[PDB]
C-alpha cells in the first residue's frame, strides 16, 4: 500500500470492465499513454490515488513548480537539477507539500486523454474520440461522481490554532490550501487594514453630524485618493508575496488545457504537445454574438424587475394611506423582491456556467475570469441599481441610509450564519452520522476519514468570498458621504469574516484542490471600475446637497457644468496617480529582469 | 585601407596629444578598453600636401569586427528555419542570406549604427581629463564622446551617405504603395516607421474625407446627420489607432526590431553615474539611483511644465482681450490683423524658448536609455505645443461660441499654414542646399588637384549639410492634423479632406527633405511610434468631450430644451460617459498584436524557458 492523497468516487453500480479500464489508464506508464500513478480501492466504489517520490518530482517538473535555489534565485524545478534547490534532500520526502502533490495528481488525471477508444468501456452512450479528456467524459456521463484531495487532520489542526490580535499566517494557509485560497485570506487581511483609515475618518462625521460642504469635499477627496492608492499598493504587495511563493515566475500561458476543453487532437504550435486544438474565432463569435447579448438581456431584465418593486412600494404606500394588517403589507414588496433576486441569481449562475463552458476556453484561468465577469456584473446591478435609484432618482437619503444599514448590519449577520455557522453546526452532526456508519463495519481509520470527507460540502470557489468584499468596497467608496459608518461596519464584519471563513475552510468543506494563482485575477479590474464609478457618485451626491444648491438658486446648468468639470479633472488625476504608482516594487522588477536576461543568454548558448 | 562609414570632425586647432589619444581608444582592442575599430584621416600624408585635412577623420571596421558588433547590439535577423533570432558570430551560418564570400549581410545603416554604439560606449579609465585640455575633466566611467562634444573638441559625428544607393531609393520613393522596407534599409527603423505611419494615417483619413465631403457641399446641419458623423468619428478614432498597433507589430516583427529586448541595452552617452557593475546585465557601466531621477521629474520638471502651460493660457487671454480692443477701434482694416500677427509671433518665441528649457531638463533628469530621454522630451514639448495650438481653438468654440470664427481659424491652419509649412520645411531648405551643392562641386573642379578628391568633396558637402533634428516635428504635424479632424469635424467637415491633400505632398516633401536636404541621420532600431501612441489616444479621448459638447450646443438640440438647460447637460454628460466606456471596451477588445505574431512571439518565449532549463 501507498500514502492516499486523492479519492475518486464512482457511481453506485459501475461495471468492472469500466473500473479496470480506469485503473489501467491511472497506473500505466506515460510512454504507453496515461498517468504513471498508483491506484487501489478504499478496502461504495471509493478509490485511493497516490504516486512514487520520484514520480511526484517528475510531475512537479511537468507542472513547472518554481522553488528557491541555493543562490536565493527562484527557478522552475527539474529532476536533473534537484540538488541546486534549497531544502532538497534525497533522504527527505518533505520537499513537495501535500497540497502540491494533490495538485500534480489532479493535473495528471485531467490530462488523461482517449487514444483508440470510441466510447467508455461498458457504457456505449458515453462516446469518446482521440484527444478527449477521460475525467471530463466520466464526470459528464455520471460514471465518476467526484474527485477530491484528502485532508491531513494533524496538519489542519496545527494551522487552525495559528489561524483562529495578530498578523494572519498567509504562508501557512498557502502550504495547506494553495496560492488561490491564501491569496483570498491575504487580500481579506489587506482590505480590512485598508478600510481602517476610512472607518476612523468617517466615525466623527456620524457622531457629531458633520453636514458641511468643506467637510464633505475633504472626506470625498480622501475617499477618491484612498480608492486608487489601496488598489495600487495591493498590486505591489501581491507581487512581493507571489515572488516569494514562486507562482509569479510561473509562465501559466504554456500550461496544458483544462479537462472541459474540446477540439481536434493535434500538435500545439508553441509547446509541441499532442493536445486538442480549437480555433479562437469560433470561441470569439460565441462570446460577442451569443453570450454578450444574453448578459445584456439579463441586465435589462434586472432593471425591469427592480422598476416593478419600486412600483410595488408605491401601491403598498397608497394601501396604508387608505392599521394592523397594512403595517404587515408594507414589508411584503421588500420580501418578494429579495426572494425574486435569489431566484434570479441561482438561475443566471446556471446559465453563465453553461455559456462559459460552451465558449470553450483552453485554460482554467480564462474560464474563471470570463465566468466571474458575467456573474459579477449581474450581482453588482441587482445589489446597486436599487441603491442608485433611491439616491439619484428618488433622492431619498433617509431611505438610502436605512437601505445601507440593512446591507451592512442585518444582512452581514445573516450572511455569516448561512455561510459558516449553520453549515458547521450541520457538519458536526454529519460527523456523528459517519462515525455510526463506520461502527457498523467492525482498521477503519482511513475508511471513516474518506466516508466523512466524501459526504462533506464542496468548496465552490473564491467568487462568493471576494464578492462580499467587492460589495463592501462598493458601499464604502460610493456612499460614504451618505452613510459615514459604512467602513466602520465593513471592518467589524471583516474582523469575524477571517475567523468564520477559516472555520468554513477547515471544519465545513472538504479539502479544495490548490491552484497556483499569481494575483486576484479579473477582481483587480472589478475593484478599479468600482473606484472609477465612486468619482461619479461622490461628485453627484455633493452637487445634489442643498448647501451647494444654495449657491446656485436659478443657474442649475452652471452648477452641473462645474460638478462635471471637477469630475473630469479628478478622473484624469485618478488615472495619472495609478499610472505613476508602479504595479511591482523595484527589487521585484530587478529580480524579474535579471532572470529575463538569463533566459535570452541561455537561448544564445543553446542555438 | 578600409571602407569609410562614419566621419568625426574635430575643432579647428585640436592638439596632436588629444588626436593620438582619441585615435588609440578607437583602434585599441576591447580587452584593453576601447572600440576595436579602424581610424584614418580624410586625406593621407601624401594627399595632405595637395589639400588640408580640416581635422576630418574616417572610421570603419573589419567584416568580422562588424559581425561581433552586430551580436553586441543584439540585431535580430531571419534564420533558415524562417524564425527571427538575435545574431551570434558562432551561429552566423544559420542566418538566411549569410555567406563568408559575401559582405552584404549587414546594411550600411546597421554598420554605421554599430560604430556609433561603440563610440558612445567609449569610457574613461584612469584619465582625470581629456589629454591637452585640463578644463575638460574626466572620471572613471564617463563617456568620452559626450565629454568631447560638451567641451567642443569634437564638433560632430555623422554617418556617410551612399550616393548610388540613395539615388536608387529616390526613384522608387518619388499613385503607389511607399517602399517602407527600402527606407528601413537606408535610414533605419525610426525614419521608416514615420513614413510607415504617414502612409497609414493618410489612408486612415480617406473615409473621414469622403464622409465629410457631402456635409460641406450640401450644407447638412441636422441633429441626426451630425450624430451619425460624430458616432462614425469616435469609432474611427479608436479602430484606426488600434489597427495601427497591429500593422506596426507585423512590420516590426518582419524587421526583427520587435523581438529586440532594448531594456538590457547599454546607456546613452549623456547618462552619468558612479562606475559599477550592473545587477541585471553584469556590465561595468555608470550607475545612477532612480529616486534622484524621480525627484527631479516630479519636484522640478513637472511644476515647470505646469507653469509654462498656465503662462500659455495667460498669454492667450491677453490676445482675446487685444481682439476686443481691436474690434472697438474699427487704417483700421490693417489694425484688425495686428493682434493675430503679434500672438502668432509670441507663440514662436515661446515654442523656441520652451524647447531649450525642455531639452535641458530632460538631459538634467539623467535618463539611462535614449528611448526614455526621447519619450519624456516628446511629452514635455508636445503638451505645450498642443495647448498653444488648441487652447485658442477651444476658446473660440466653447467660450466665444463663434463657429464662423472657428471655421476661419481651422481653414487658415489646414490650408495657408500647411502651404507655408511645406515651403519652410523642405522646398526652401532644398533650394538653399542645392545652391551650396553646385557651389562646392564647382569650387573643387577649379582646384584641379593631382589627387582623387571624390571622397573629399563627399565629406566636405555632407559635413556642412543640415542635421536632422528628429521625427518630432514630422509626427506633430500629423498629431495636430488628427486634432482638427477628430475634434472639430462637425464644425469643419473638410478637415480630413485638406489633411489627406497635404499628406499627398507631405510624403514627397519629407522624402526630398531626407534625401537632398539633411546629412544621413544615425539609424535607431525602433519597435513602435513610442509615446505618440498615448498622445494620439488622448486626442481620441478629448474628441468624445468635444463632439458631445458641439452637438449639445447646436440650436436644434437647444430647441428641445428651452428652459431646462440643466437636463440637456445631464443627457449630454450621460451620453459622453456611455461613449467613453464603449470606447475603452472597443480598444480592450481589439488585440494590439495579430494572432500569428502573438503565436510566433509565444513559441520564442517558450524556447527561452526550455533553454534556461537545459543550461541550469
Ligand atoms: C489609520 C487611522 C487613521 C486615523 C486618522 C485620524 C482621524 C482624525 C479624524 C479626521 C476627520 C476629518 C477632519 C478634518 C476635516 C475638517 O473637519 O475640515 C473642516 C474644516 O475645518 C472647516 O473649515
Ligand atoms: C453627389 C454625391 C457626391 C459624393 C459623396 C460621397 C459621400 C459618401 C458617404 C456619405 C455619408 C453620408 C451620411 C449621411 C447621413 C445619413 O444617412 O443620415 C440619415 C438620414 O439622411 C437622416 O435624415
Ligand atoms: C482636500 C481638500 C479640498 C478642499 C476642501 C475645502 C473646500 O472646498 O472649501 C471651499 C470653501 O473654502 C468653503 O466652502
Ligand atoms: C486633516 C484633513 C484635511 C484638512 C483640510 C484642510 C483644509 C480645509 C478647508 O479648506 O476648509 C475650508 C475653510
Ligand atoms: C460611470 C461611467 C464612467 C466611465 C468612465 C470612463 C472610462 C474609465 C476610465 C476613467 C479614468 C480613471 C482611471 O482610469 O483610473 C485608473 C484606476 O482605476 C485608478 O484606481
Ligand atoms: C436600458 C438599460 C439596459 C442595459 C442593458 C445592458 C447594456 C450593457 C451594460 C453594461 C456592460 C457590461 C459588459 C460586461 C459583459 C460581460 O460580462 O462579458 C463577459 C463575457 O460575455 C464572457 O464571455
Ligand atoms: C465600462 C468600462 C470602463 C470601466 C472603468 C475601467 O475600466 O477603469 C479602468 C480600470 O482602472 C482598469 O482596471
Ligand atoms: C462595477 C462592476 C465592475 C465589473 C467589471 C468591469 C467590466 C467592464 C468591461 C471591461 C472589458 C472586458
Ligand atoms: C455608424 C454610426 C451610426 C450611428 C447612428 C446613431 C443614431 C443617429 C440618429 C439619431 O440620433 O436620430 C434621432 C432621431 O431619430 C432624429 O432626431
Ligand atoms: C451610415 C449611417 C446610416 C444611419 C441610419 C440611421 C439614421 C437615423 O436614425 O435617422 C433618424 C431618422
Ligand atoms: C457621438 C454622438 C454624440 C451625440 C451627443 C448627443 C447629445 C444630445 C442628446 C440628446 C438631446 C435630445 C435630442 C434633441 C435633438 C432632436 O431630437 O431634435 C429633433
Ligand atoms: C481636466 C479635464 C480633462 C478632460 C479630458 C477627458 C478626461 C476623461 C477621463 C479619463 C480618461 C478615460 C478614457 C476612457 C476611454 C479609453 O480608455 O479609451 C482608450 C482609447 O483611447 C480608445 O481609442
Ligand atoms: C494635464 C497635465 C499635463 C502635465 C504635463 C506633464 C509632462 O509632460 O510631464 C513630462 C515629465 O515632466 C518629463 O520629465
Ligand atoms: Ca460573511
Ligand atoms: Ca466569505
Ligand atoms: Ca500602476
Ligand atoms: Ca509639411
Ligand atoms: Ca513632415
Ligand atoms: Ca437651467
Ligand atoms: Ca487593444
Amino acid at each position: 500500500s501507498f500514502t492516499p492523497l486523492v479519492v475518486i468516487e464512482l457511481a453506485q453500480d459501475v461495471k468492472e470492465e469500466t473500473k479496470e479500464w480506469l485503473k489501467n489508464r491511472i497506473i500505466a506508464k506515460k510512454k504507453d499513454g496515461g498517468a504513471q500513478l498508483l491506484f487501489r480501492p478504499l478496502l461504495q466504489n471509493l478509490y485511493l490515488v497516490g504516486a512514487s517520490k520520484i514520480r511526484m518530482l517528475l510531475g512537479a517538473e511537468a507542472v513547472g513548480l518554481v522553488k528557491e535555489c541555493n543562490d536565493n534565485t527562484m527557478r522552475a524545478f527539474t529532476y536533473r537539477t534537484r540538488q541546486n534547490f534549497k531544502g532538497f534532500d534525497d533522504n527527505n520526502d518533505d520537499f513537495l507539500t501535500m497540497a502540491e502533490c494533490q495538485f500534480i495528481i489532479k493535473h495528471e488525471l485531467e490530462n488523461l486523454r482517449a487514444k483508440d477508444e470510441k466510447m467508455i468501456p461498458g457504457y456505449p452512450q458515453a462516446k469518446l474520440y482521440p484527444g478527449k479528456s477521460l475525467l471530463r467524459r466520466l464526470l459528464t456521463s455520471g460514471i465518476v461522481i467526484q474527485v477530491f484531495p484528502l485532508h491531513d487532520s494533524e496538519a489542519l489542526k496545527k494551522l487552525e490554532d495559528t489561524w483562529y490580535l495578530k498578523y494572519q499566517p498567509i504562508d501557512s494557509i498557502r502550504g495547506y490550501f494553495g496560492e488561490t485560497i491564501a491569496l483570498y485570506f491575504g487580500f481579506l487581511e489587506y482590505f480590512t487594514f485598508a478600510l481602517i483609515p476610512m472607518a476612523v475618518i468617517g466615525l466623527p462625521y456620524y457622531l457629531f453630524v458633520w453636514e458641511d460642504y468643506d467637510k464633505y469635499v475633504i472626506f470625498a477627496s480622501f475617499n477618491l485618493i484612498w480608492s486608487t492608492v489601496i488598489l495600487e499598493l495591493w498590486k505591489r504587495g501581491c507581487a512581493n508575496m507571489t515572488y516569494r511563493w514562486g507562482t509569479l515566475l510561473m509562465k501559466r500561458k504554456f500550461e496544458e488545457p483544462r479537462p472541459g476543453f474540446h477540439g481536434v487532437l493535434g500538435i500545439n504550435s508553441i509547446t509541441g504537445k499532442e493536445e486538442p486544438l480549437y480555433p479562437s474565432y469560433k470561441r470569439q463569435l460565441r462570446i460577442y454574438l451569443v453570450s454578450l447579448p444574453f448578459v445584456c438581456l439579463c441586465l435589462y431584465f434586472s432593471l425591469y424587475v427592480m422598476m416593478i418593486y419600486f412600483d410595488m412600494e408605491v401601491w403598498a404606500l397608497g394601501l396604508h394611506e387608505n392599521s394592523e394588517w397594512t403595517s404587515v403589507l408594507l414589508y411584503v414588496p421588500s420580501i418578494i423582491y429579495a426572494i425574486v433576486i435569489e431566484i434570479m441569481n441561482r438561475l443566471y449562475r446556471y446559465a453563465a456556467e453553461f455559456l462559459t463552458s460552451w465558449e470553450n476556453h483552453r485554460l482554467e484561468s480564462a474560464y474563471q475570469n470570463h465566468l466571474i465577469l458575467k456573474v459579477l456584473v449581474f450581482n453588482f446591478l441587482n445589489c446597486f441599481a436599487s441603491l442608485f435609484y433611491i439616491a439619484f432618482v428618488l433622492k431619498d437619503m433617509k431611505l438610502l441610509r436605512q437601505s445601507l444599514a440593512t446591507l451592512l448590519i442585518t444582512s452581514q449577520i445573516l450572511n455569516q450564519i448561512m455561510e459558516s455557522f449553520l453549515p458547521y453546526w450541520l457538519q458536526r452532526k454529519h460527523g456523528v452520522r459517519v462515525k455510526r456508519k463506520v461502527q457498523a463495519l467492525k482498521d477503519a481509520t482511513l475508511y471513516e476519514q474518506v466516508i466523512l470527507e466524501k459526504e462533506m460540502g464542496t468548496y465552490l470557489g473564491t467568487f462568493d468570498d471576494y464578492l462580499e468584499l467587492f460589495l463592501q468596497f462598493g458601499y464604502v467608496s460610493l456612499f460614504s458621504c451618505v452613510y459615514p459608518l459604512a467602513a466602520a461596519f465593513a471592518v467589524l464584519n471583516n474582523f469575524t469574516e477571517v475567523n468564520s471563513d477559516a472555520l468554513k475552510m477547515c471544519r465545513v468543506f472538504k479539502r479544495p484542490f490548490s491552484e497556483p494563482s499569481a494575483n486576484i485575477g479579473v477582481w483587480q479590474l472589478a475593484f478599479e471600475t468600482m473606484s472609477v464609478i465612486s468619482v461619479v457618485t461622490n461628485c453627484a451626491l455633493i452637487g445634489m446637497s442643498p448647501q451647494v444648491n444654495a449657491v446656485f438658486p436659478e443657474s442649475k446648468a452652471d452648477l452641473i457644468l462645474i460638478v462635471v468639470a471637477v469630475e473630469h479633472a479628478l478622473l484624469a488625476l485618478k488615472f495619472i496617480l495609478a499610472f505613476a504608482i508602479p504595479d511591482k516594487p523595484r527589487h521585484i522588477q530587478m529580480k524579474l529582469a535579471r532572470l529575463e536576461f538569463e533566459s535570452l543568454e541561455a537561448l544564445k548558448q543553446q542555438q
